[PDB]
C-alpha cells in the first residue's frame, strides 16, 4: 500500500523533502506516497502551502502530524531545537522518521534518540543530501572496488557565504544553548557525512576555530555571536590514514562548496558540489595520455538512471532528497538498509561535537 | 479549478513531462494539476505508469485522452515526428498543447499545425527546454539591459555522442522518411530555439554537413544512414550580426554539450549546458581585476527561488521543464506569453530545414 | 662554427626572438648562437636594446644587418609591408630567413619570395610559434598514432581584444594597401598554420567577415578602418573532412585564445592556448570511468624535456620561440626540415587571401 | 657588468643558467658575464660550459668561488653541499643565489645565516614560485585591501614523483642524508608562499606519513626514512588561521602548489599547475557576482619584462630569471631581495617545526 506521509516544516529543506516526496514514485516506480498532513506556524501558511505542496490538509499542531493513523513517515525538517522532541514523539507514536540533520543541538540529546530508535523498532535516517548524488555514490563505488587503491589521504572543506555579511543581524542561532555549533553544525556534518562514507569511521580529530564576526546588530544594540565561523581539522581515520578537513559560513564568493578528495595508492578522486555532476578520477596511464578523468554524470552512476537516460543531463541538488526519499522508502519496505540511522548519525554528532571540544581544549580528541 | 491534464508518452521526455506536472505547483504555488489520463501502448503498460506517475487512468487509445472533458491541456511527448495529428486533435477538442520537437517532420506539416494553432484560440509551447534554465534567462536579461553592448558575434555549438560508436546498429531514425533529419533535427533544433532568443530571427544560413558512418549492422548485414551526423552553418541574423553554428550526433566524449557564446561591442557570455549553474560574463574592468566573472546560479537568477533559496544548490536539467510548466500554466491564465508558440515555433522548423536544403544544394538560403 | 645572428626589430616578435636565439643552445646543446647585429629605428634604441640583448652591435639600418660577414641567419620581425623586401634582400646576400608572418601582404609577393628562396639554396622557415607548444606537437603525434581514429570535424577559433576599444587610434595597419588583411592577417595565419598541420590542406572555404569600429581617432579628426575585426569561415579539407574556421581582434576577454578542437570516430583532441599547458583527450572507456582526459604538458611531450625534467613546470610562450629557434638550427645544419618553409608558407598566405576574397565577395573560394 | 659562477648543471643548474642568460634582455642593463661553470666530471663541465656560454668549465667548485672575475655564484647542487659551498662563497666575498635547502638541519642554517651578515654580501634562496606576476599581483592585491583583512589561509603542494611504489631506495629517503621527506622537497616552497601572503608562523600542529615503508634496493628492500605527505593546522602571528600540506604522493599532481586567502571583504585563489590564472572574489551586484579569472598579463609585476600582450602564458623558468633581476637589483643597492639567509632560516624553522610537531603528536610554537 501506498506509504502515508507527514511533513513538518516547509522553509528550505522542508520544501526539498516536499518536492522529493511527489515524485519518489515517479521517478522509482511503485506506489506513490500519499502526502497527508503538512505541519508549519502560522496556520494561514500550513493551509496555503499544503494546497499547493499537495498535502491533504494542513496544520499548525506538529503533534498532530506524528499522530494520524493514515501517517506510516514523519519527515522534520523545522529548527534544530525541537528536533528530539518531534523525533521522539514519532517513533513513540509507531511512526518512521526521516529526519533533517542535526539529530539535536548536543550529544545527550541525540544519545536518548539514539535509544528511543533502537526501541522503537521503526526505520530511521537522517537527511544528508550530499551523500545522494550519483557522483559521489559512484566515487564510493569506485573505491570500493579498488579503483584507486588504498585511501592514503583525505582533505575535504565545505565553505559557504551566507555569514560573511557583518551587518546580517543576531539570531538565536548564533547562541550556544537554541543555535548549538555555527559553521561546524551547519556545514561540518555534512563534510563528515561525506568523509565518513569515503573514508570509513574517525578515529582522532584535533580542531582549531575561529569566529571572525563576533557581535551582530540587534535592533539598536548588538549581542555576542557565541558560535564558530569556520574551523578546520586534523583527522586520524580507524583505518589509519590522514585526513584534512575544514568548514567556513564566511568564505567569500562560495555558495556551497563541499568539496573533497580521496588520494590512494593507485589514484586519485577529486568533487565539488558547485559542480555535482562532475567527479575526477586519476589512475596511472601511459605517458602520453597520462592524467586525471572527467566523469560526467549519466546512467552508469547510481540513481541517475531513474531520473534521465541520457548522460550529462545535469542531475540537480533537489534530486538528491528524491535518492533519499527512496532510500527511506525501500528500507520500510524491508528491501534495503537506510544510511545514516539514528545510530549512524549519533556517531557523526560525536565527530562534529568532538571537534568542537578540542577547538576549545587545545587537545585531540579520540574515538572508542 | 486546477487544470486537467493528459499526458501522451512515457519515455525520456514522458517521464520529464510527468515530473514537472507534479511539481509546478510545489515550486510556484496555485492548485496542484490534476493528472487525468495518461496513454501509451501497450495497455499494461499505460496502466503500470499511471500508478507510478499519479494519473488517475491509463489508455491504450490517445484519442479518448485528448478529447475527456476533465482534461484542459496534453502534453505530447512521443520522440517522434508523429505529432501532427495529435497536436491538431487536441487543438480540434479545444485543449491547450504543450508539444516535444519536432511541430512535424515536414515543414508543409508544421505550417498546417500552425495555422489550427491560431485558428483554436488555445494557447501552445513547444518544449525547447534549453531555454528555460535560470542562467540562460539571466543572459537573456543581461543582453536586454546593455550588460555586453551590442552583439557583434553569436558561436554555437550542440555536440553529443549517442551515435558516434560505428558498431551503434541501424534504425527507423535514419532514414529520411520516417526519421527525417538527422543531427540537424535532435540537436540543431535546440540550438536554434537558444541562438534566436539570443540574437533575433535569423536572415540566411550556409551550411556543410556530413553523414560520416554511411552504414551500419542492420539484422546480420548493413542498411544505409541516410541523414546527417553533423552539420555546421554560418549565419546572418536580420540584424545584420554574424554567427557560427554547428550540431552532431557522433562527437566522442560530449553528452549534452549546447554551448554557445555572444559577443558584443561592451562584454561578452558563455554558457555550456554540460554546466548549466555557470554562465561566463566579461565586462571590461580595471587592469589589475579584470576578467571574466563565474556567475554560479542562484536566485538572482530567474526561475530559481520557486526551487532553492540559497544560491549554489545546483539547478537541474528535469528542473527546466517545471519552468516550461509554469509559463504554459500562466499563458493558460492569461498572465504571461509562452515561447515558442507554434507561430514561433514554425519558423525554428524553417531555419533547421534551410540548413539541411543549403548543405545539400551547396548554396545559401535566406528567409526573410 | 656557431652561427651568427642577425635580428630586425625589437617588438613584441623581436625582443621573443632576441630571448630564443639567447638560450637555443642552453636549452637543446650545441654551440650557442652568436648574437652579432641588432637593427632598429631609432638608432638610440637599437644601440641600447643590443647592449641589453647582448647583440655584438646595434644599427638604425636594416641593411647593415643582413649584409653583415658574420651574419649566417636574419630573424625579420619588422612591419609585415617590409617583409619581402628585406627577406630577398637577406636570401640574395647568402643568409637563411627567420621571418615572421605574414610572408607579404599580397600572394603575389609571397609567390616571388617563395621562387627567391628556391633559387637561393639557403633554409626559411616562417614565425608560427604556436605550431611549438608541445601540448600541439603531441597532439599531432597523437592523431598520426590514431589516438582519436579518423578525424571527421575541425573547429578553431582564434580569440582578442586588443581593438575591442573603439579609442583605440587609428594606425597604417588598418589600411588595405600598408596593413595588408586585419583580424585574418593578425589571427587567422596562425590558426591557418595549427589546422593544417592538423587536418592536411584546405580544398575549400566559405567565409563572412566583418569590421566592427569602422571610423577610429586620428590626430583629432577620424580616419576608415579599411580591414577586418572578425571574420568566420566553413572549410573543406583536401581529405573532404570538414572544418569551422574564426577570428577576432574585438572579442572582449580574451588575450590569446587560440583555441582548437578535432573530432574523430574513436575519439576527441581540444585546446586552448590560454591555458597551453593542457591538452584534452577523450577516447572511449568502461561506462564507469568514461570521460575527456586532462594531459597536464610534461616530458613526454615533444620539446618539454630540453627545458625542463619534471611535467606540471609550465611551459611558456616564450619557450614556443625557443623550440623554433633549434629547429631552424637543425634545418641549417642538414638534420631536419624545417615547416613552414616559404613554399609551405605560400600555401598558408593563399587561404588566408582566398578566406579574405570569399568574405568580400560571398562566394566560396577552391584551391 | 656581474660576474657569475653557476655551480651544477641538472635541473636547476640549466634553469639558473637560463635565467642569467635572459636576465638583461628582459630588464635591461648589462648582460651578467658568464664566467665559471662547476660540475663533475670533467668532461660534463666543460661541454656544459660550451653550451650553457660560460667562458670555462671546472671540477672543482673551490677555484670557481674564489674567482676574481666572479661577483655572485649560483649553487644548484645536492642539498648535502649547501653550507659548505654558501660559507666559501661568501667568505672569497661573493654574493651568493642558492638553491634550498639551506641546509639538511636547522644546525647548519643558523651558522650560514651567521656568516652572511657577517660577510656584507648579498644572499638569496631560490624560492622561484614567489617570482609568478600572479602571486606577486595576488600580494600587491591584498596590500590594497581587495580582500579586506585575511581570516584564512588553506594551502597544499602535492606532486607524484614518488608514487610509483617500484620507484628504488635512494640516499634521499634516508633522515641521515635526505633530511626531511615531502616537507623538505615540496613543504618549504608552501612556506615560502605562505608567509609571504600572511606573514609569520606563530605555532604548527602537524601530522605526517610514510605511505611506502619501503622500496626495491640492489637486491631488493630498504625501509623509507622520511614523511611522503604531511599536513599542518596553522596559527600565524596575526591571529588567522591556516592549512598546509605537502606530498610526494599525490597520484595524478605534477606541480599543484595551490593556496587561498580568504578574506573580510574577498577571496583570492591560485594554483600553480594553471600558473596563469589568479582566481579573486569581491563581492559585487547579484546579477553578476562571482570569481573573477584574472589572466596573467603585463597589469602584473615582471609580466612586461616579457611580453607585452596578455595571456601570453609565463612560464616556470621565467620565475628564474624574475629572481635573477631580484638579486642583481639587491646587488646593486637598488631593492632588497628575499628571502636571504635570515629570512631563509626562518622558512628551515618553520618546515623542521612541523616535522617535530608530527614525530611528537605535540603542537610546536615559534
Amino acid at each position: 500500500k501506498a506509504l502515508g506521509v507527514a511533513l513538518i516544516g516547509t522553509g528550505f529543506m522542508g520544501k526539498c523533502h516536499a518536492m522529493a516526496w511527489r515524485n519518489v514514485a515517479t521517478a522509482f516506480g511503485g506506489l506513490p506516497p500519499r502526502l497527508e498532513v503538512l505541519a508549519d506556524m502560522p496556520a494561514d501558511k500550513a493551509h496555503s502551502l499544503a494546497s499547493s505542496f499537495g498535502f491533504a490538509r494542513g496544520t499548525a499542531d506538529w503533534r498532530e502530524a506524528v499522530s494520524d493513523p493514515a501517517v506510516d513517515v514523519v519527515s522534520i525538517t523545522t529548527p534544530n531545537g525541537l528536533h528530539r522532541e518531534m523525533a521522539e514523539a514519532a517513533l513513540a507514536a509507531g511512526k518512521h522518521v526521516w529526519l533533517e540533520k542535526p539529530m539535536a543541538l548536543s550529544v545527550e540529546d541525540a544519545q536518548a534518540m539514539e535509544a528511543a530508535a533502537r526501541a522503537s523498532d521503526r526505520r530511521t535516517i537522517i537527511g544528508y543530501n550530499y551523500t545522494r548524488s550519483p557522483a559521489f555514490r559512484a566515487a564510493v563505488d569506485l573505491i570500493a572496488e579498488g579503483a584507486i587503491g588504498r585511501p592514503i589521504h583525505f582533505r575535504g572543506m565545505y565553505d559557504e557565504d551566507y555569514m560573511a555579511d557583518p551587518d546580517l543581524p543576531w539570531s538565536w542561532r548564533l547562541t550556544r544553548k537554541d543555535g548549538g555549533l555555527g559553521a561546524l553544525g551547519d556545514l561540518g556534518c555534512h563534510l563528515v557525512s561525506v568523509m565518513v562514507s569515503l573514508m570509513g569511521p574517525v578515529a582522532r580529530v584535533y580542531a582549531q576555530a575561529d569566529t571572525v564576526i563576533t557581535d551582530r546588530p540587534h535592533q539598536g544594540g548588538t549581542a555576542r555571536v557565541e558560535n564558530e565561523d569556520q574551523a578546520q581539522a586534523l583527522i586520524r581515520f580507524a583505518s589509519g590514514t590522514s585526513g584534512e578537513f575544514s568548514c567556513s559560513r564566511v568564505a567569500r564568493g562560495y555558495r556551497c562548496r563541499l568539496a573533497w578528495e580521496v588520494q590512494g595508492t593507485e589514484g586519485t578522486l577529486r568533487f565539488d558540489q558547485e559542480r555535482m555532476n562532475e567527479l575526477w578520477l586519476y589512475q596511472p596511464g601511459r605517458p602520453e595520455i597520462d592524467g586525471f578523468r572527467r566523469i560526467l554524470t549519466g546512467p552508469a552512476q547510481p540513481g541517475f538512471a531513474a531520473f534521465c537516460p541520457g548522460g550529462g543531463h545535469n542531475f540537480g541538488f533537489n534530486e538528491q532528497k528524491v535518492v533519499e526519499a527512496e532510500m527511506l522508502r525501500q528500507a520500510i519496505a524491508g528491501r534495503g538498509k537506510a544510511w545514516p540511522d539514528f545510530t549512524d548519525g549519533l556517531t557523526i554528532e560525536r565527530v562534529i561535537h568532538g571537534m568542537a571540544t578540542s577547538a576549545q581544549t587545545g587537545q585531540p580528541v579520540n574515538f572508542l
